[PDB]
């Protein structure tokens, strides 16, 4: 919301806690005001099968999509769809703190430019 | 144009009068006023392996796909296309001639509901 990007539609594979999740995301969605035009949700059924994984992820008009899934299959999931053109200049994803994992294991489908939260860890020091 | 579709792609191999096919096409379709949409010209021309098919095959998204190929190279193409989806239940394929033989020696790939145009030899018989 503090950037202006009341657009989104949010892909999500079978993994643990994907309903608290997305039941979280249609509760807020509604009581708040300001207006968002959250677009439909995807739920992978079969893993790269691209039966109707394909299809799905064609049906993306929005620009920001927020993934949810491990880290392996987001890895699998970016390289899926770089081929499909949903990446570009103007295409963001934003990804929970789960998928932002090893501070030094970038894998080669990671876009240069992804937004995830995750707990402070440069500052912070042990010893605090 | 008399099934209103206007919207289509030019998708096609390497073949003697490609080139001129081409520029008919694209100087029929520019000089008259019922304004059809030209975009997604694929020309691929280097093999069937590396990632150019790939992402010229994604790069569509329209309805109506118009091939131009040599017999086994279409249905090479058609047998590439099916794996990706693009051979769903509103797609149509307008290949000329072509892959039409003499008879009904269609290869077995050939899905269904190709739409083509020949020339007519049973309202017209060798003794006329």
């Amino acid at each position: 919301q503090d950037y202006d990007w009341h657009v989104f539609s949010l892909v999500t594979t079978i993994f643990p806690g994907y309903r608290e999740f997305i039941s979280f995301v249609k509760t807020t969605v509604d009581n708040s005001f300001v207006g968002w035009d959250m677009q439909n949700v995807i739920t992978l059924d079969t893993s790269f099968e691209d039966a109707k994984t394909q299809v799905q992820l064609k049906k993306i008009h929005s620009s920001v999509i927020l993934l949810y899934c491990s880290k392996d299959e987001a890895v699998l999931i970016l390289s899926e769809a770089r081929s499909l053109g949903l990446t570009g200049y103007d295409f963001f994803w934003i990804v929970p703190s789960l998928v932002s994992g090893n501070t030094e294991l970038i894998p080669k489908e990671f876009p240069s430019g992804l937004i995830s939260v995750s707990y402070d860890d440069w500052d912070y020091s042990l010893e605090a």
